[PDB]
DNA sequence: TTTTTTTTT
């Protein structure tokens, strides 16, 4: 009785953005520049627009989508001809439906229905091809003849041939013909709960997932995601009699997201402020009073430098940080924190990993019998940051694994057969208590680190927490009550809008170095060479590592600062971090 | 519609190539003579000559290549009748196909299409047959007729079964008869994408592949390949329902290339320099500041000597290397860079590798239930070089599994009732630190080095570098910057000529040891005998196989300049540089 | 059972 066809062209047209600029319009251009097949829809913009096809989407979801699909292709192809014989169909997907249910939450009400579900993927399977209109050959000396199976039918999930043949009304023998056979992307996903969602005592769930078509290959293992999707029951053998009439639950996803243009300019606005490294330097773990050199250090690695890949060789950008200091010095506090505002991060302990679970295993399974590799710590942290506490409660034999990945940036595995070398291009950010519990000053302090120096020197920093009651006693506790009584610190940037920041820097910023860093640098390597020449007892090396050393943090102090250029009064900082670390070490400099 | 059997024709007959030789005229005649039964176009060639053609192979691939396969039939036919009841019908391979897609970015549009796609080969099965064209017998009590079942049709992928006797026109059961069957042969492998294309925190994927003809047994496993070919999608047990519509997809492979006379023509204009020696040595490890003494050792491993077979046994020709030396002295770059320089390389670390892994795993084929040998490391690596970081962190129980290879080029299993004996002529390089990380001087060797005097005699150089700060860490600093502001050492031959030069060395190149270097090794190794008869505290021992390495580093220095003999220059080099490892372990010279 | 990598008494 009612078309909402001629309403969601209306609405794609004409539809005042924020910045009154018919964004949809763009998005379709965009859409076609490049092919993308896939157009994104806010629910809410529809509920803005047309309140009544709002419901009818997200309540006949089975039946209008595909009608609204029709509509759209139809309008691209007026705007491009050539649109055709690269793209045959188009996919319109709706995100932001308020039915968010938690999926310990699923009951028999919530099938059929357009849901939202939010969780952590953990596995996914190697894209495959799934027949949803096939052709048929019937095998029989008077036929011949070539057909569809599925007529006037999409192919259901379960395999099933004809029994009559369409064409001579006889049984037999039928062909399946590959070459004529119509085949649709399938990629299969697990879905896991939130910790924050489970209940206490019991193990988190897991939902299985779907993703068809272009939703293939949209996500990795570890990534927070929120699909929307129809739930359905899943079945394998349904021939296979024998009770079992009970079945389990799987997602069709419909949409995808992961975790703006208008965050950009909030971002680009922020990095206008020249007192910008203060301002996210103090909001580093403000629930901790004190440690500014520590917090000061612990931005940089989130920052990193700038990887240098060359036609030979590729040099490490990541900074490698380690902590030494007493019980009750907050040391596990800023690495939660870490863990919390880094884009991505694994969170590990010394005591609780191992070498094969730190950086690959090699299991057999079970189905074949057959040895294949397993992602590890260090490889699933690829590109983002790793945080290993207790490190030195981790046994030697097992700590000497992370050598490799840690200057090298790859693990090599050779066991049971297989040869090969993953990418662990990780930052690795480590805390340790001393040998004796609490640092000791009459001992040296070869003996209270208690480390190899060959793991020593691969470590950008370093610096030693000493918890000395004084007279910030009393500064300290009423910091503390502060907190515990709900009172907090203003103009710190939240965590939020900090996580963006940083990963808008790590994308589009890469800094150079200049003529005027490269002398401040070269004569302060120079000035650590010959003080260490004259007392060879520090337990730590002023190896070639300590040099790029302060490239890498020169550069993370520019990239902090969305700039361009290594000045010098970047180099003047990371020279001076790096003097407060040599002190903590009892280098005196 | 055109007939294009002409034209193919006088392509073949008129195209000229660089020096207007007709090459693909040498190639049918160079076909003629070894009955090849396999002809490779290069597709630029082709596009030259007539786009149109060009365009035809590309698209029209399924109908097209057997109307070129049976016109060059005719055309050798007539050339050379004898070719006939020799080769039944030949093949005609295109190389160059502008279609290249990534193995991960593979996609259901693409199914059917003439790609390629490159990567690396993993796993080969034997050689096995495939029936294109039964020929059964219904035999019953009337009947005693046979046939060939699949009429006007090649046999498909699926054994079928004939159901109605085409000779009665009844049903019964049929009999194979495999002396009237048609045969072809049939292989399958596996092959994997490339490391530098995984993307982050990802394992690899795989894709199978089906070699069949002559293309079987084209390739070992580790080599990097481009195939090209149509993708299908795979069955495996289509009998049995149960849902299952979701189907792997496979590559039939057309033709199939590994990693000329130009190339040739540049490696001789290169060994003409008096010079190329030094050229060779300052190429190596180009980001790597000094350590020119370790860059010519690295060199000499690339070439090695002269293996020599004789009638009761044989000796090995190639070199190991060992490196020891403080943190941070870059000794992991110049080991990335071997291997990525050497035509067959493979990076193994102490830590990630095992026994089994390094020479030879017995695993239990589930399938069957019965044990069968794996290649490891050192056979994998067989005529090339194996890299083994970080030697002093595997356990001694693992290290000693390597005695053998290191000295005989052999692996003997004698486990679960499998004896066998594999070939690993390959050179090991090996890198690792002092037993107290850094090097201490006051300490003798033999606690330094920590190491038995089994496998420290298994080398032919010994290099300890030291990290002593002095004068040079200005011209370091200098060097390092400048690689980080993408400043590059000019006069460096590149990786891939490098890589080409070394190749054909090793291939074409093999010197003989003259009196006059004959009589200057004999007077040195009986000098350095008697020298360390002296002092026997060092954990070093001038055993014969010394000897032997004099002669193998001679080799290999008159390798380098493409040789034929060992003149008296080559022999004052081989001393020269065992001086230097002598002085470097601490034995006077 | 027997060979292998792995976490566990
Ligand atoms: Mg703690
Ligand atoms: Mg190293
Ligand atoms: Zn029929
Ligand atoms: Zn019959």
């Amino acid at each position: 009785q009612i078309d909402y066809r001629d309403v969601f062209i209306e609405f794609l047209t004409t539809f005042k953005g924020n910045n009154n600029q018919n964004k949809y319009i763009e998005r379709i251009n965009e859409l076609v520049a490049y092919r993308k097949k896939s157009l994104i829809i806010e629910f809410s913009d529809v509920l803005s627009f047309n309140e009544n096809l709002a419901y009818e989407i997200i309540n006949n979801t089975k039946i209008i989508l595909p009608i609204l699909e029709g509509a759209l292709y139809d309008h691209i192809l007026q705007l491009d001809p050539t649109y055709q014989r690269d793209i045959e169909k188009v996919h319109v997907r709706i995100v932001g439906i308020p039915r968010v249910i938690e999926l310990r939450k699923i009951r028999s009400t919530d099938i059929g229905k357009l849901i939202t579900i939010d969780g952590i993927l953990v596995k996914v399977t190697p894209v495959k091809e799934r027949i949803y209109k096939a052709t048929y050959k019937h095998i029989h000396p008077d036929c011949m003849q070539e057909f569809e199976w599925p007529e006037d039918e999409e192919m259901p999930e379960v395999l099933e041939m004809p029994t009559i043949c369409p064409k001579c009304g006889k049984p037999g023998q039928f062909r399946l013909i590959p070459e004529k056979t119509k085949l649709i992307d399938w990629q299969k996903a697990v879905i896991q709960e939130r910790p924050e969602e489970v209940p206490s005592g019991q193990l988190p769930r897991q939902l299985e997932i779907i993703l068809e078509d272009d939703l293939v290959d949209s996500a990795r293992p570890g990534d927070r995601v929120k699909v929307t999707g129809i739930l359905d029951i899943k079945q394998d053998s349904p021939v296979k009699r024998g009770s079992r009439a009970v079945f389990d639950i799987y997602m069709k996803v419909s949409s995808i997201e992961v975790s703006s243009e208008e965050d950009e300019k909030k971002i680009k606005d922020l990095a206008k402020d020249p007192w910008i490294r203060d301002r996210i330097i103090s909001s580093i773990a403000p629930s901790i009073y004190g440690h500014w050199e520590l917090k000061e250090a612990l931005a940089l690695a989130l920052f990193g430098g700038v990887p240098k890949v060359l036609e030979d060789t590729r040099i490490r950008g990541d900074i490698h940080i380690l902590i030494i200091g007493d019980p009750g010095t907050a040391k596990s506090q800023m690495l939660q924190f870490i863990s919390r505002v880094a884009p991505r991060a694994v969170y590990t302990t010394g005591k609780g990993s191992t070498a094969a679970g730190l950086t690959a295993a090699v299991v057999r399974e079970k189905g074949t019998g057959e040895y294949y590799l397993e992602a590890g710590a260090l490889v699933l942290a690829d590109g983002g940051i790793a945080v290993i506490d207790e490190i030195d409660k981790m046994r030697d034999e097992d700590r000497v694994a992370i050598h490799e990945a840690m200057e090298q940036q790859t693990v090599s595995i050779a066991k049971a057969g297989i040869v090969a070398k993953l990418n662990a291009r990780a930052a690795v950010i480590a805390a340790g208590n001393p040998k004796f519990g609490r640092y000791i000053s009459e001992r040296p302090v070869s003996d209270n680190i208690n480390l190899p120096p060959t793991i020593l020197s691969r470590f950008d920093l370093i610096f030693i927490l000493k918890d000395q009651p004084g007279e910030q006693d009393r500064e300290l506790a009423n910091y503390i009550l502060d907190v515990h009584s709900g009172k907090s610190t203003k103009n710190i940037i939240d965590i939020d809008t900090l996580r963006k920041y940083i990963a808008y820097a790590r994308k589009y910023v890469t800094p150079k170095i200049t003529s005027e860093a490269k002398n401040l640098i070269t004569d302060f390597f120079v000035e650590m060479r010959k003080k260490s020449s004259e007392t060879p007892d520090s337990p730590i090396l002023i190896t070639p590592r300590q040099l790029e050393a302060l490239i890498r943090i020169s550069e993370a102090y520019a990239k902090m600062a969305l700039k361009a250029e290594v000045t010098r009064e970047d180099a003047e900082r990371a020279i001076n971090i790096m003097r407060l670390f040599l002190e903590s070490v009892g280098v005196d400099m």
